[PDB]
């Protein structure tokens, strides 16, 4: 089952953050960021199916959550351009990665839930 | 389906917070706190089945999460006695309440996800 | 020289949370919450001068931050009644405590900074 | 008089996060990240003196907080490589920015306090 999931919540409305664009990148050997996967959060604030076990190999990944566009669509002026979560994915440890983000106009928190 | 759910995460280990005691109270007419429901978080960090739609009427509720005992069992010295979430439950609005808590030894955050 | 300080920030506006009422209680020998100190946050979101080292003895304290009133004055209907921070203080000799809170309408986080 | 300040707290120890490396970048006209300023947090968890009002012109800035190195020195293997805070600055005239970060091994939150 999916090894990388993203969950986004809205701390102003107390709801999933719906239709949030999410872009994932993998760090290339020349230290640049290579597009890897993308999607939009669902009505439950979740984004599944970004990648597969076969392709999600060890390496450094960046998950960019397009928070600015989200707040603009709600008519709220935000601080950040996006929320960026940068981490190393590794094999000897819990398999499923869930990247959770809690959004406010001038603040955000992000948490990783790593389980098998 | 269940109108009050609790989800607890551990920000040190990146995992659900398992076997965390949770006590819910309702505010009585004499302004005291009346025991209402309790349980222990599951292996997924979740506590379901605390109450039913029929009994969960409008009023002020307190959800106490016994964080101190959780950290002590992990051998970590914590700051808080517990995390307390106090809110009014109301009928004209999203039906399902999810009280989420993210735990660290000297900090915690709590968020409400209200949906129907 | 202030042993107990409270700092509150607004995650919607990216500013200190001004004029937030704060009530402090201490658990008495008969297990009730006795009023200990109160005040309001300043223009900087800070509340100083609640107590003195002499009066701030060992005990279990509860810091109640009146978030609901804060949001109502901004025209926002928030989820929580207040943020409650409960902790044992000075059980290993005197310490200085800063209780920080970050507020959003449906979420808040609280951290403690403890120094000798 | 400092227009850009960084404050970092440790949610495990309940203390300022000391000696945390911070790198600031500004997006150049060719869309690359140009080095802008860097430093390390003090005993109070604060980093001041990164720039001057004159040099801190309008632009998109990225504040990279080197959290992984911080946790490794404490013997903790954390999830994130660093915390990245990306924002447009001074697009409506000069402002003063405080970028605050609260760190846990598998979680972090960042807030901005912006004043005129
Ligand atoms: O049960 C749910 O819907 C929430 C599951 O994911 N949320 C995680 C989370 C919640 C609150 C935080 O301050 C940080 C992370
Ligand atoms: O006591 C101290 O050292 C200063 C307290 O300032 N707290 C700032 C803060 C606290 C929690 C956050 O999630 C973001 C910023």
């Amino acid at each position: 089952k999916c090894p990388l999931m993203v969950k986004v919540l809205d701390a102003v409305r107390g709801s999933p953050a719906i239709n949030v664009a999410v872009h994932v990148f993998r760090k290339a050997a020349d230290d640049t960021w290579e597009p890897f996967a993308s999607g939009k959060t669902s009505e439950s604030g979740e984004l599944h199916g970004l990648t597969t076990e076969e392709e999600f190999v060890e390496g450094i990944y960046k998950v960019e959550i397009d928070t600015k566009s989200y707040w603009k669509a709600l008519g709220i002026s935000p601080f950040h351009e996006h929320a960026e979560v940068v981490f190393t994915a590794n094999d000897s440890g819990p398999r499923r990665y869930t990247i959770a983000a809690l959004l406010s106009p001038y603040s955000y928190s992000t948490t990783a839930v790593v389980t098998n």
